[PDB]
Formats: structure tokens, C-alpha cells, sequence
């Protein structure tokens, strides 16, 4: 009857621009997209008995148990039926993605993985920058060497597994954005999206 949704999984560290380039994509494709961390500072900031959980797991750079925010996602994604999702920031463990593959499989069918590849010293520099005009408190040096450890050690696991199956997309994001932007269009374009 109707089509399942497609789903695109973004990856990457912390400020190789996912967010950034999701919002370029939901302008120009009219996606909807699911920012995971965003999401569980939402479950957090309303009531939940996950939320403190949620945030000291936050604040020390480790990735909550997938029975919450594969949960969020879903029900973002139950709410938009007729859309294809952006999921950032999903999966950033083994245990979230198993979560993902057997309660996800029969509702959407999950595409690739865009990976943006960058460097870790702009990736510091970006975020160092961000909080220099007060955007996060999670923008220090403390948090980002931990989530540097966590991505390292966790989900650049997730990424070559779904390499595998060839199914990871990866664009170098140590460019500016237009430039970035453009290979995003393109790819989209050319899935035939
Ligand atoms: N090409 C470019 N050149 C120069 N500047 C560029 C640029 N692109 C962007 N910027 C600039 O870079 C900064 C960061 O960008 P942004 O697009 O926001 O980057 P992004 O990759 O989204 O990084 P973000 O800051 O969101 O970091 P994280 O990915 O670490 O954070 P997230 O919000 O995804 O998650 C936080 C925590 O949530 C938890 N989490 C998250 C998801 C989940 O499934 N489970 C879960 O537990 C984890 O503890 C995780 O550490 C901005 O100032 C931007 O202007
Ligand atoms: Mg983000």
C-alpha cells in the first residue's frame, strides 16, 4: 500500500558538521530530520526518569541504553508517516544498532550511512568556537576529548560494519560548507532522492 520510509544514518564525531548539513538537506529535499542527541535532551528537559540518566550519560561523553532513544526515534517516526528520515547521531554503539535492526526492519528500510569524515583537531576547533559565543556547556575540552574516545572506540566499529555491505557514504567534511554541501546534494541527488 503504502511505502516504508527510507532512513539515512549520519555519523561522524562531534562537530564534523552533521547538523549543519542535515538542515542544508531538509531545505532542499524536504527530509525530516531526527537529531538523537537532541531528542534525549528533550526526554530530559520534560519530566521521564530517564532524564539525569540521560544526563549525566550525556556529560560524560557516553551513549544511553538504546531501549530510550530508540524509542524517541520511533515515535518521531511513527508521527511522520509520508516522510524519509536523517537520523544523527544514530547508532553510535553495536548494542543501540542491534536495538535498531530488530525493532526497525519491518517499519523502514534504512539506506546508508553518511559518514563525515574530519580530522579531530577542527573538529575541536569548531566546537571551541561555538561556546566561545555561548552555544553548549558540552563544549569544552573535558567533553569533547570524551566523546573524541567514545566515537573512537564505539561507533567507528558501527561504521565498518555497515562498510561491509557497502554501505557507508563517506564525505570529507574539512571544508567549508558549500563545499561540503555540494557533495551532499549531489549524492541525494544521484540515490535517486
Ligand atoms: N564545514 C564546516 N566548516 C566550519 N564550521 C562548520 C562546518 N560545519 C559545521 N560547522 C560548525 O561546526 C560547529 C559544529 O557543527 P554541528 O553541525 O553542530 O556539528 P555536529 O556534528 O552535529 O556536532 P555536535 O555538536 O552535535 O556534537 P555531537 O555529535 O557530539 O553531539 P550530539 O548532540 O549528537 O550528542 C551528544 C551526546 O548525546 C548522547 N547521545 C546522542 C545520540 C544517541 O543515539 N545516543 C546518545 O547517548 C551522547 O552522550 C553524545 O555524546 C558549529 O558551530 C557549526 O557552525
Ligand atoms: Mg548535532
Amino acid at each position: 500500500e503504502k511505502s516504508k520510509p527510507n532512513v539515512v544514518f549520519v555519523l561522524g564525531g562531534p562537530g564534523s558538521g552533521k547538523g549543519t548539513q542535515c538542515a542544508n538537506i531538509v531545505r532542499d529535499f524536504g527530509w525530516v530530520h531526527l537529531s538523537a542527541g537532541d531528542l534525549l535532551r528533550q526526554e530530559q528537559q520534560s519530566g521521564s526518569k530517564d532524564g539525569e540518566m540521560i544526563a549525566t550519560m550525556i556529560k560524560n561523553g557516553e551513549i544511553v541504553p538504546s531501549i530510550v532513544t530508540v524509542k524517541l526515534l520511533k515515535n518521531a517516526i511513527d508521527a511522520n508517516q509520508g516522510k524519509n528520515f536523517l537520523v544523527d547521531g544514530f547508532p553510535r554503539n553495536e548494542e543501540n544498532n542491534n536495538s535498531w535492526e530488530e525493532n526497525m526492519k519491518d517499519f523502514v528500510d534504512t539506506k546508508f550511512v553518511l559518514f563525515f569524515d574530519c580530522p579531530e583537531e577542527v573538529m575541536t576547533q569548531r566546537l571551541l568556537k561555538r561556546g566561545e559565543s555561548s552555544g553548549r556547556s558540552d563544549d569544552n575540552i573535558e567533553s569533547i576529548k570524551k566523546r573524541f574516545n567514545t566515537f573512537n572506540v564505539q561507533t567507528k566499529l558501527v561504521i565498518d560494519h555497515y562498510n561491509k555491505f557497502d554501505k557507508v557514504k563517506i564525505i570529507p567534511a574539512n571544508r567549508d560548507v558549500n563545499e561540503v554541501y555540494n557533495d551532499v546534494e549531489n549524492l541525494f541527488k544521484s540515490m535517486g532522492f
